[PDB]
């Protein structure tokens, strides 16, 4: 199970190696584009021939404030090839560059997308849509609760538009973590945790929605279309989590080719002082929970000792991505032949700790080609740079 070697990155912080890149790592066609600061705070882009271990490197013009792990890098390629960048954010202007020529390392200048509510951004991300057009996706916190704002860019007028200003609604009492994700269909996936006070302690539940026509009509997974905003009386809940639950936020989800939904998360029983993962998913029928892990040592989110957890889903395999201090840190795979049985083994695929490491994938080319591709790089939460690889994950024997 093969590592190729990228470049060094920044380590002493675990910015490059958040589990809300979104992306660090993309394909398009027979290319693979990547994304990291290098160990001066240089955001770095790279690419290869998916075929070869040799990468093409680009210091760009810009830094990031790599001491702030929210500081995070996205990228994405829209249909003609062109990259897009958005990064270095916690609550600060829109940091965001189009490359200057499609499949090309070169970015231009900063630029705004609508000038609207562009102000305060946290954890921007990038998703594809049908027509090689975007989705892009932000945390806003100009009015003092962050806000979910959903922008759509047209490839063909090369424009950004608002799609939703106010889609998930906490009506000045409660917050929410969101995390998305663009199925085979072109279908917007959403999932996310409310909390009621400002502290970690008051996440609860797991509540879900999608959209089928890029973000401007919502649906529940039972078919429902909703009225919006969605505020918590008429939510969705995939799960019920109470508070004081450990149950973490910004997450992943991902889903299958039938379009649908699996949220990885982690969270703890009432009975239990260990936090366990958890796998949550909606079959097209009913909505299921698992428990993936066998945890047996106790932590508190009151650096946190797991990871949280990246998915991919093949007709009902599932592979489930996490790092765990259980296992001396290393990259970890959580593998279910079927999810419905819920029968997991359990692979060390680094043989090294990564501490800090969360994953993020190759969103596109699991899509693409059914090879799931992982930014691994030893982080810590001074420390010199460490090596960027890209990792292939097969299923285990």
């Amino acid at each position: 199970q093969q590592l190729v070697e990228v470049g060094n990155g920044y380590s002493q912080t675990s910015v490059n190696t958040t589990v809300f890149r979104n992306n660090s790592l993309v394909t398009q066609g027979d290319e693979q584009y990547i994304s990291y600061y290098d160990g001066d705070g240089y955001l770095v882009l790279g690419k290869r021939k998916l075929d070869s271990d040799q990468w093409t490197l680009k210091r760009t013009q810009y830094k990031g404030n790599v001491k702030d792990a929210h500081n995070i890098i996205s990228m994405m390629l829209d249909g003609e090839g062109y990259l897009h960048l958005s990064f270095d954010h916690h609550g600060h202007k829109l940091n965001y560059c189009r490359s200057t020529a499609p499949y090309t390392l070169e970015l231009g200048d900063k630029e705004p997308m609508t000038g609207v509510d562009e102000g305060n951004v946290t954890y921007p991300e990038f998703y594809p849509l049908n027509g090689g057009d975007l989705l892009f996706v932000y945390r806003s916190g100009s009015s003092g609760r962050g806000n979910l704002v959903m922008n759509h860019y047209s490839v063909k007028e090369k424009k950004w538009n608002r799609v939703q200003d106010v889609l998930i609604d906490g009506e000045d009492q409660r917050n929410a973590y969101w995390q998305l994700y663009v199925d085979e269909q072109g279908t917007i996936h959403l999932s996310w945790v409310w909390r009621e006070t400002w502290h970690v302690e008051t996440n609860h539940d797991l509540c879900y929605a999608r959209s089928y026509d890029n973000g401007v009509t919502w649906y529940k997974a039972n078919g429902k279309k909703y009225d919006l905003p969605i505020r918590y009386n008429n939510a969705e809940y995939a799960c019920r989590i109470p508070q004081n639950s450990e149950l973490i936020n910004q997450t992943s989800m991902s889903a299958d080719a039938s379009g649908n939904p699996y949220i990885a998360t982690y969270w703890r029983d009432p009975d239990s002082e260990v936090p366990q993962y958890r796998i949550v998913w909606h079959d097209g029928q009913m909505w299921h929970n698992r428990q993936v892990s066998n945890r047996h040592t106790p932590f508190s989110l009151k650096m946190i000792p797991i990871a949280r957890p990246r998915i991919v889903v093949d007709g009902g395999e599932i592979f489930y991505i996490f790092r765990d201090e259980e296992r001396g840190s290393r990259v970890s795979l959580a593998h279910a032949a079927a999810v419905g049985v819920g029968k997991w083994t359990f692979t060390d695929l680094t043989n090294f700790p990564v501490d800090a490491w969360e994953p993020s994938h190759d969103t596109e080319l699991w899509k693409q080609k059914r090879r799931l591709h992982l930014f691994v790089q030893h982080t810590k939460q001074e420390f010199a740079p460490q090596p960027v690889y890209v990792l292939e994950v097969v299923k285990p024997k």
